[PDB]
């Protein structure tokens, strides 16, 4: 790789290791449509197993990109619309607080105050429908936007009913095997349980537990191959020859709404590049990102701004991961560690990294 290239991220991602204490850690920065690895300690500290470019990372709630696309496809099928009730795919779902509450609202956190995460006691798929028949909007659609599993994730399986697949199916089909992400999984197949690092908490090796929606979520598990590849997909979706894929990536990155200085997409929020580092940094800490804000509707959405900071972060009880893109810069920057680490120390390091690069 281009010693610049090199030296900004060794220069950059060592002190952050050293401080953050990352068991292990791999790093892709796409430079002019083109990938560049890094990796760095432990996959299995017990087992002394190196990471490398072949090394399973969870990718907690960047698996909401993956889900925001597969909807994107969807609705470029003409299986669904952003403007349909959610009760025409659920009929079941019949509560009078769902009137009014789309898949737009859904898939973007805006339905009125749906939590960030489904109770552990719902797991069946009665118990699912009766979580949601019961829950009670804090505030009417399309005003306020909360952070969530249960809203994102609940786009995601509503958005995959109209194609008859399950969802996994459906993303495999739809999204892994046309971008060729073949080592990216919802679910780790025995043969590859060798690749998949331990995530740390408090020092104990952890794996994501079962949940429902987890798939739909924060359920994808990839390595830092396949995440360079997703990110050149996403910085160039005309380069993609499935035709609604393409414009479901394109849908994915179209500005909803905005509050502050974000724009909600389908997974993936944007901002205006040049971005100010201080703006992305504290706008991602959990302290912001995850509390109720008002949101203005785009009317209509805005289509895909190349000039844009496009990026989300992720985690799981053992691990921290990152991505963000510049489409007009040809730039990219995918972070997977085995430890969930604070979200302004990966959002810096990223803007060091990029802005050091254009
Ligand atoms: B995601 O990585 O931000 C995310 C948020 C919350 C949860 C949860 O509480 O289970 C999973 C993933």
């Amino acid at each position: 790789a281009p010693q610049q290239i090199n030296d900004i991220v060794h220069r950059t991602i060592t002190p952050l290791i050293e401080q953050q204490k990352i068991p292990g850690m791999a790093v892709a920065v796409i430079y002019q449509g083109k990938p560049y690895y890094f990796t760095w300690g432990y996959a299995d500290i017990a087992k002394k197993q190196p990471v490398t470019q072949q090394t399973l990372f969870e990718l907690g709630s960047v698996s909401k990109t993956f889900t925001g696309v597969l909807g994107g496809d969807a609705i470029a099928r003409g299986e669904i619309k952003l403007s349909d009730p959610t009760t025409k795919y659920w009929p079941e779902l019949t509560a009078k607080q769902w009137n009014g509450i789309t898949l737009l609202h859904l898939a973007t956190y805006t339905a009125g105050g749906l939590p960030l995460q489904v109770p552990d006691e719902v797991k069946s798929s009665s118990d699912l429908l009766r979580f949601y028949q019961n829950w009670q909007p804090a505030w009417a659609p399309g005003t306020q936007r909360l952070y969530a599993n249960s809203s994102i994730g609940l786009f995601g399986a509503l958005a995959v009913k109209p194609s008859g697949l399950s969802f996994e199916q459906a993303m495999q089909t739809r999204v892994f095997q046309p971008l060729k992400l073949n080592h990216t999984w919802i679910n780790v197949p025995p043969a590859e349980e060798k690749n998949y690092a331990w995530g740390y908490r408090e020092g104990k090796a952890v794996h994501v537990s079962p949940g429902a929606l987890d798939a739909e979520a924060y359920g994808v598990k990839s390595t830092i191959e396949d995440m360079a590849r997703w990110v050149q997909s996403n910085l160039k979706p005309l380069d993609i020859n499935e035709k609604t894929l393409q414009q479901g990536i394109q849908l994915a990155q179209s500005r909803y709404w905005q509050t502050g200085d974000m724009y909600q997409g389908l997974g993936w929020e944007m901002l205006d590049w040049p971005v100010n580092p201080d703006s992305i940094i504290n706008g991602s800490d959990n302290k912001i990102a995850l509390a109720a804000r008002p949101v203005k509707a785009i009317t209509p959405p805005t289509p895909a701004v190349r000039a844009s900071w496009v990026h989300k972060t992720g985690a799981t009880g053992g691990f921290g991961s990152y991505v963000a893109f510049i489409p007009e810069k040809e730039l990219g920057i995918v972070m997977l560690a085995n430890k969930n680490y604070p979200n302004p120390a990966r959002v810096d390091a990223a803007w060091q990294i990029l802005n050091a690069l254009q």
